[PDB]
């Protein structure tokens, strides 16, 4: 089937996005960076390592649900079209495409991500593995281009891996409202959410003993050093995984070992790290079954299926517009 990529991101939109997030976030108390920047080439294959760690249960828990419920998803949503908010590269992507193809209604696949090069390779590989499917990849961001997602058909929107947990409630309700707004009656959303559980398990999931998560987090400093010509002593910064009991969310911080002076070249900015000062690089919100259904409701979607894995570690929601 035909491949198309629509690119709505200017060529240096990424680079200018980084300037805004670093100039702003390194200048608030406490210092904070958005998690969209972990995923250069190094971080991305670090993340790939994380998903295989025995400690990082989310990837396997959601895979387990999907291996068992993908057929029910296809049959319940009846979609002819898979819209992925994500790069389209996981095995879970195939499970859902297979479920729709098996039921005979897979006509189009819409991968939606910010890396046009990754959409390109996804689209070429799905074109090779799924004949008869139109691939319409959209390079854009959630903030602006949900409306550029193609129309015509019954669409199942897919947002897996508890990515929505990387958004704090305010940004989170506003995204789900935006998503419900581009959905048409009879379209549906499959949403993955990591569930609240024992904190010692949560912290271990974000601080594996061999420190792959530690590398992945520290990597954001290398990215900022390379792309904004800053001078972070990457090794003087410790990965710390914290469980915020009140906000019910995992927090990734970077602790400075002793006072640091960091000049961000490309920004004409110098920031001061107190010795032992911590910087928020990621939040990872954990959910309760009822609260997910209520957020979906708040956004104008009606949840019709909830699933957990065998252990109650992780949840998938299927909600309809
Ligand atoms: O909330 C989480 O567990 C993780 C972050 C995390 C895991 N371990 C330490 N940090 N975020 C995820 S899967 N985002 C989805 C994504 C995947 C690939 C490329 C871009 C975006």
């Amino acid at each position: 089937g035909p491949v198309s990529v629509a690119n709505h991101l200017g060529e240096d939109a990424g680079h200018l996005a980084l300037r805004r997030d670093v100039y702003s976030g390194l200048q608030k108390t406490p210092k904070s960076l958005p998690p969209k920047w972990f995923y250069d080439t190094v971080g991305s294959e670090l993340f790939d390592q994380i998903t295989r760690l025995p400690e990082y249960y989310p990837t396997r828990a959601e895979a387990e649900i999907l291996r068992a419920r993908s057929a029910e998803v296809a049959s319940a949503c009846r979609a002819d079209t898979l819209v992925e908010l994500g790069s389209g590269t996981s095995e879970k992507t195939r499970m859902l495409l297979d479920a729709l193809r098996h039921r005979g209604s897979l006509r189009r696949f819409v991968p939606f991500d910010v890396d046009a090069s990754v959409l390109s390779a996804t689209a070429t590989a799905i074109q090779r593995e799924y004949s008869g499917v139109e691939i319409n990849a959209v390079c854009g961001d959630f903030e602006e281009h949900l409306t550029e997602i193609p129309r015509g058909g019954r669409r199942l929107f897919v947002f897996l891996g508890s990515t929505i947990g990387n958004l704090t409630p305010g940004p989170r309700a506003q995204f789900l409202t935006a998503l419900a707004g581009v959905m048409r009656p009879g379209d549906s959303l499959l949403l993955g959410t990591d569930l609240v559980k024992d904190a010692a398990r949560l912290v271990r999931a974000y601080d594996d003993p061999g420190g792959v998560t530690a590398q992945f987090n520290r990597n954001v400093l290398a990215v900022i050093n390379r792309e904004l010509e800053a001078d972070f002593d990457v090794d003087a910064f410790q990965h710390v995984a914290r469980w915020n009991s009140a906000e019910e969310r995992i927090e990734m911080w970077l602790r400075a070992d002793g006072r640091q002076r960091v000049r961000v070249g490309a920004l004409d900015l110098t920031v001061d790290f107190d010795a032992g000062e911590e910087m928020l690089t990621e939040v990872s919100c954990k959910f309760r079954p009822q609260a997910v259904g209520a957020e979906l409701a708040a956004a104008g979607l009606h949840r019709i299926r909830w699933w957990t894995d065998e252990a109650g570690d992780f949840g998938l929601s299927l909600a309809a517009k």
